[PDB]
Formats: C-alpha cells, structure tokens, sequence
C-alpha cells in the first residue's frame, strides 16, 4: 500500500553544451530510496586528456570506495572515458564531482549524464554462495523476504529456517525415528522433542543405526548441537562426534529425545531403531 | 603456574594507532591453559564500512565457530562493530583475523584490542546442562573437585558420592530396615549391608511393606541395582522390578541383607520389616 518514490536526473558541465571553463569545481549528492542503488551513464564526454586524470576529471565516488575517475574521450592505456559504460551505486548514494585545472589548450566540451534508481536484487546480486536466506530468497522492489519449505517456520531473526520436528507421539512399539532431513544436513535453530508413550508394565530399548553425525567441539563434548534422551528415572547423553553410540536398554515405557542445533553447521545427524519386551 | 602466553595481552591492527594499509593480512591464536578461557574486547575500532564487512574485517573465531565479524566505527544493519562488547572463547583457545581490501580512501585507524584469561568454574552452570558434582562442588583457580554430606564418602570416580550404609547390626527381635534416605532415591554406586543376628532356635520373617522401586532389564532380571537376602541355610534375591516383593520365611536366626547400587538412577529403594517366632 505504500510504494518507493522514482529517483533519476540529469547532470551537465558547466555550460554544456557550450566549452566548459576553468578553475571550476562541482559536486551532486545522489540517494537513491532504501533498497535501490543508482545507475549512471554517459550520453556525452569531452575532457581534456591527462595522465591519470590529473588535470580536468570527472570522479564517481559510492559509499567508501571510488568508482571511477574519468577524463579524456576514448579511453586508454592509464585513463578512462566511460563510453556506454553503466556506473552503479554501492548503496543508496553515489558522489559525483567535477574539476577543471588552469587551462584548456582546445575547447572541451564537458559532459552530459542521465541517473535513475533502480531495485537492489538481494537475491541474485551480492550473491556468492552467501545467499541471505535459508530456503526461499524473495526479491521485491525496495527490499526482499525470507520463507521456508513446508514443515518449517521462519526465525526471529527473518532468515533461518526453523523445523517443526516437535510434537512426533509414537505408540507403534516397534519403529524408527530421526533428525530433520536425514541424510541430509540437519537445520538450524531446530528444537526437536520426540515421545514414545506406550501401555505401562512395558520396558524399551533404543538403537542407533547406519550413519552418525553431530557437531562437535575438540576439547569440549558437545555445547553447539545436543542430542539427549530421557527416562522418567533417568538421563542418557549428549551424543556427538562421527561414530555411531552404543545400544541404551531403558527399563520404562515412556521415553523423550530431545534434539538441539545451533546457528550453523551441515552435519547430516542420526537415525534411531527402538525395539520393545516385557 | 607457568605457562608459555601471558594472562593478559594486547592485539593491533599494523601500524596502529597510525592509519592500517591495503592487502594486509593478520592472524593471531591466543591459547589459555586448560580450565580457563579467554576474555577480549576493543579499546578501538575503525575499520572502512562495508555491505557485510567484505572489504575489511576482523573476525573472531572460537573452535569451528565464528564469534564475530567486525567492521566500521557503530554498528548498522547488516554490520557489526564491536563497541563496548565482550567476546568469550569457547574453550582456552581463540582466533583474531584482520583483513584489508585494495584501498583505503579514508584514514582509517585500525583497531586496538586487550585479552584476558579467566577462570571457567564449572560449577556455575547456566543449568542447563547437568550439575558436575554429585553432591557438593568446589571452583577453583584453573580447575574443580567434588566432595560429600556427612555419611558419604567420594567414589574413585571423584564425582560419585557412595553412602557409608554398612555396618548395622540389629539385634532387636522385632524391626525395620531400610535402604539409604527412603523414600527418597538411593545413593549411585553404594554397597549396603544390613546383619540380623538373634537367638538360637528362633526363626525371622521378612517383609516389604510400602514401595519398591529397583533398577530392572527389560529381559534379564537384576543386573544392575541388586537387593539380595542370606541366612546360613539358604538365599533369595536377587530382587528387581518396581512390584512389591510376596512374603519371605527364614529358618535362621541369622540373616544378612546386601543391596548394590549402579553409578547411575533415582529409584526410591525399599523397606523391611521383620518379625520372628519359634
Ligand atoms: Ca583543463
Ligand atoms: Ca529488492
Ligand atoms: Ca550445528
Ligand atoms: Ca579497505
Ligand atoms: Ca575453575
Ligand atoms: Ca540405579
């Protein structure tokens, strides 16, 4: 209901299309709305040429760093004229400015440059293999979104990717059970809670099985990710490294595992085979 | 002690408190002691600003976890500077990372940072995870050990306290028996036993009466709490489950009680009474 404001202009030398003087200094400070970046080009350059761009120059600076320093016609060896190059912003503002020295031995033209505003694509832009979100990057004008697969549900912090993997009652006796997405790596800030609840006078008896993966620490056992399961009469765990856990024979009929993961980290996790007698 | 880093430090960006250059690399791994971890902050912070921190940072890292990535002067959106913040190693061990791009159009200033090991007190818990002590824990410079309450004894585990429940001879004809602070759990890894001696020619008769609660296998019977009873003409036990035991009938006057306990379970144990005829 509430859409970004259009954003472009024009900036000229000093008198363009006539020659442009001497001794003159000009500076624009172009913002662009919050999520877009500027884009810029050159419909006209005419420059004296220097090395370096010494003398005369026209100079794009954005945010920290300086885009270009521009001078001359055609480009060379050691300076450039922008041609039909495209100039972009980093962020919202750029700076351009102008400066001519004491002389021109032929009459320069100057300049003539168009800007427009344009949406930043978080998404696919700035995009190495850090994307920002966890499953489903949104690009919209003026910003981007977050969401995740089904049986999921996005973070506080709007970008991870939260399993529901808690609220799992088994009361088949015999059955397996596991970490999200196994094998694959499992998620993060994930809260896991699993319960078996059967008829009482019953006692079981869980095992892992094939592969096993938790993050773990080289000093330290086991404080990122924390797999633990419990018996109303005891504790058992936590579990972590590379190597499958010994078998746990537990002598009630309810039992909880509690799985925990924390911001980071792509271990694939664990399986779990429980078995029943009398 | 002795140890081969201070208890105390200083880290700077090159050239500090001057202006740091371009394509600058730095690395320092601090390491403390076993039982003490390490405590840094900044006295200074101002590095060029960038989307993420891509251009310059320093990045603090514990074990395979990033604590932090800094950069700029106050921390925005989508970037972080450490200010009055304290960052804590996960561990004795921490790594500080400083990182310089191709240019620097600004004098920025680097960064001054100080680090300090402390005590890890092991008792202090957030309690989340369990209490390292079976009893009483005792923090101390560097490290921490375990003691008991009066009538126990510190296993050679250092951790376990085994009740001291042997001894007690009991000659009076009609009584009660117990094991250790019923109803409340028994004691982990405790070797209780309990002598009736009495006159020759009467004959005793034991019984359980209100709960019974021992350690039980899902298909063997008792192997890991074990209440066994002797006279000099037979045994019974041993006695597991979470039933109350049927009646008992001795032809000796001389009895002995054993109850064996694991390092491990909160079950509430039992009680005896027992009488005697001729
Ligand atoms: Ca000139
Ligand atoms: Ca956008
Ligand atoms: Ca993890
Ligand atoms: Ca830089
Ligand atoms: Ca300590
Ligand atoms: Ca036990």
């Amino acid at each position: 209901s509430k859409w970004p404001e259009p954003v472009f202009g024009r900036l000229v030398s000093p008198g363009f299309p006539e020659k442009y003087g001497n001794h003159q200094d000009r500076s624009w400070t172009l913002t662009a709305p919050p999520g877009f970046r500027l884009r810029l080009y050159f419909t006209h350059f005419n420059l004296e040429l220097s090395y370096r761009c010494e003398y005369d120059f026209v100079k794009l600076t954005s945010g920290t760093k300086v885009l270009a320093t521009l001078c001359g016609q055609e480009s060379t060896d050691t300076e450039r004229a922008p041609g039909n190059d495209t100039f972009y912003s980093l962020g919202p503002s750029l700076k351009v400015t102008f400066h001519s020295d004491y002389s021109n031995e032929k009459p320069f033209t100057g300049f003539e440059a168009f800007y427009a505003a344009e949406d930043v694509d978080e998404c696919r832009t700035s995009l190495g293999d850090s994307v920002p979100c966890d499953h489903y990057c949104h690009n919209y004008l003026g910003g981007y979104y977050c969401s995740c697969r089904v049986g999921y549900i996005l973070h506080q912090n709007k970008h991870t990717c939260s399993a529901l993997c808690s609220g799992q009652v088994f009361t088949g006796r015999s059955g397996f059970l596991s970490s999200p997405e196994y094998p694959q790596p499992y998620p993060k800030l994930s809260s896991c809670a699993y319960n078996i609840r059967l008829e009482e006078g019953f006692s079981i008896t869980l095992d892992f099985v094939e592969s096993f993966d938790v993050e773990m620490h080289p000093e330290a056992q086991c404080p990122y990710d924390s797999l633990k399961i419990q018996t109303d009469k005891r504790e058992y765990g936590p579990f972590c490294g590379k190597t499958l856990p010994p078998r746990i024979e537990t002598d009630s009929n309810k039992v909880t595992i509690t799985f925990t993961t924390d911001e980071s980290g792509n271990h694939t996790g664990w399986k779990i085979h429980y078995t029943s007698t009398a």
